[PDB]
């Protein structure tokens, strides 16, 4: 590769320092060795997380737990710790705000996922009372889903609350948010674009055989 | 009329006491006079309210004020005092519960009307946190009303919250609740059934002329 500290070519740390010597002297080889050592002293830091990430899934009822386990598992695929909590905006709004505050208060950057079926008040109340992002991921079913979703979507002014229906999608959206400030999350999202694209190529190659 | 204290005929207080005398003696006429006096000493109490009544209309935004004025005016027709307040379940849930508590705490029987457009969280949070009745009267319009109403209707278990779309209707429903314990409210509802029925008779009598 070519590696420029501060994007400055004259600070090149790669083998180009050796390619560019008019004449190889043992003084020239010592500079090239220092450049290699400089890269070697820093490369292990690419494996280090520069930012903490956390998703908190808030569920209005334990009957939605299975939907919440899918989000949590999906967060694991992106290396993002994910906590489940039970709170109802309608039956325990005092407790919703207390739980919110525990996660707001410990310094760890957090995305909230609100999982509430029927009339989702949980995402709205959370969205209105935190500066952190909130994603509604309602556990919609074809029975009443067409009716229930509008409670997540049409909110009063001053509410940033987003909606992602896929539970794996809600984790992926939360990963995309953390990927702006965490290169390890970003890299899993980028590789995942590649791998999915490769899977399509491989599936099209297979099905293309039935056309001969 | 015939008036029986405790539904006991032998305690009759009306003119039947006079009709029933075998012979009118001046001792008989004094009993009849006491009966008339007994009714006369109590009749003014039929004009007295036996129970206090109050509606509190809670609105998430001052843009819904006109809808709230219609409920208040309609409460006046039933002789029920009606208060307007501004609170948002989503932007100020701490304040929603504090306001609720001021009305729960002063001993006056209260019906809450929650007026919230879009995703109504106000009726649900109120319904979940008071033993008093809550009525959602969302200011629906034909733009998004078909979508918005389901946020009032499909609630988690443990929520008694009702829905009445008409703003005059929400006051009438609140009157019907107070009419179970207040004879003056009941009487206005009963007379109103009669008067509306008479109006139909009169309108049918008019239109019946165009058929000759
Ligand atoms: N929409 C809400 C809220 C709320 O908004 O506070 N609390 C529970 N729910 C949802 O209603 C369904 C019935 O749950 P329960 O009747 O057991 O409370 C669930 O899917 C829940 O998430
Ligand atoms: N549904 C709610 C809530 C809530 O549920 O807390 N707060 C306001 N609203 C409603 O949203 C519309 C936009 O109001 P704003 O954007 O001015 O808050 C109004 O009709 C209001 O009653």
């Amino acid at each position: 590769w070519r590696l420029w500290p501060s994007g400055d070519r004259s600070q090149q740390k790669d083998k180009q320092s050796y390619r560019d010597l008019k004449e190889v002297t043992p003084e020239g080889l010592q500079m090239v060795k220092k450049n290699f050592e400089w890269v070697a002293e820093r490369v292990e830091l690419l494996l280090k997380s520069e930012s903490q990430c956390r998703v908190v899934v808030l569920m209005g009822s334990t009957s939605d737990l299975g939907h919440c386990e899918k989000i949590k598992k999906a967060c694991g695929n992106f290396g993002i710790p994910c906590e489940l909590r039970v709170t109802s905006a309608h039956k325990g709004p005092d407790e919703t705000l207390r739980i919110k505050a525990e996660y707001e208060g410990d310094g760890i950057p957090t995305v909230f996922v609100a999982v509430a079926g029927r009339s989702n008040g949980l995402g709205p109340v959370m969205s209105g009372n935190t500066a952190y992002p909130v994603i509604s991921c309602p556990p919609l079913t074809p029975d009443w889903g067409v009716q229930d979703v509008w409670s997540s979507l049409r909110l009063p002014s001053g509410l940033g609350c987003s909606t992602v229906l896929s539970p794996e999608g809600s984790a992926q959206f939360a990963a995309q948010i953390f990927g702006l400030s965490n290169h390890l999350v970003w890299s899993k999202l980028r590789a995942s674009i590649l791998n999915t694209w490769i899977s399509l190529k491989q599936a099209d190659k297979k099905i293309r055989e039935c056309n001969l």
